[PDB]
């Protein structure tokens, strides 16, 4: 005979405590672009991007995680 | 016979106090970008960018994290 | 006959106190990019980044990580 | 006879830039005020104060004076 | 006869920059305050004050100041 018994117990705590969260200046691309371009011949694809693109301001107040992966497997 | 008792137990803190969490300041490409060009072949794929890109404030209270991984494997 | 009995206990404290975090400032790029190009040829692929680009500021309060793998195999 | 010309000229500047103000705590009498008494005998005026009084979180962007004072006085 | 010629004359600047002000912690009378009294005679006035009291947190961006006095006196 085969007896599993999975009891995994879990009493956790991911905790954050903030007092105050602010005053985040986020400039990208302040300057200037200046693209000048003269007899260019392109034979396959072409991407282009110029400018300001894909910048973030990501703030969470609390931005906690907890992953948990639980995996049996009889064979 | 055969038996397996999977109890694992956790009573577990992850855990941050701040008092105050400010004054962030992120100014990417302030100055000048000039890109000039003159009798440029390209015979395959072209992938450009020109600037201020991908740029990141990433500002959490917590920023905390837990992984947990449990795997049992009979066989 | 076989008999496994896996009672791992965690008590465990990942702690942080700060009384305060601030006045960060991250000025990536903040002098000139001047790029002059005449006659160049390309028979593959091109990949071209100017300028101000992934650039990161990261300021979590917490920023704390616990990492735990339980792992049982029975064969 | 008597000519007095008073012309004072004035181009005069007082001037504050802050790129960010911020993150200010103020706690005042956080503990515990006991005050016992027993058998006081007064003959004139009492004033008392008790606690957390007259306290100020003075928190001005630009916060700038000037004072000019002209005076011509003849006799 | 007499002749009084006030021109004075003023191209002043007071100036102040600052990137960043902040996390500012004033935390008076966080302790604990005990008074105690018994057979206590007064036979005049009785000014008391007890605990945390005007206290000041004074933040300016600026806080700058021009005093200019002008005084012209004829006898």
């Amino acid at each position: 005979s085969v007896q599993i018994v999975y009891k995994p117990v879990d009493l956790s705590k991911v905790t954050s405590k903030c007092g105050s969260l602010g005053n985040i200046h986020h400039k990208p691309g302040g300057g200037q672009v200046e693209v000048k371009s003269e007899k260019l011949d392109f034979k396959d694809r072409v991407q282009s991007k110029i400018g300001s693109l894909d910048n973030i301001t990501h703030v969470p107040g609390g931005g906690n995680k907890k992953i948990e992966t639980h995996k049996l497997t009889f064979r």
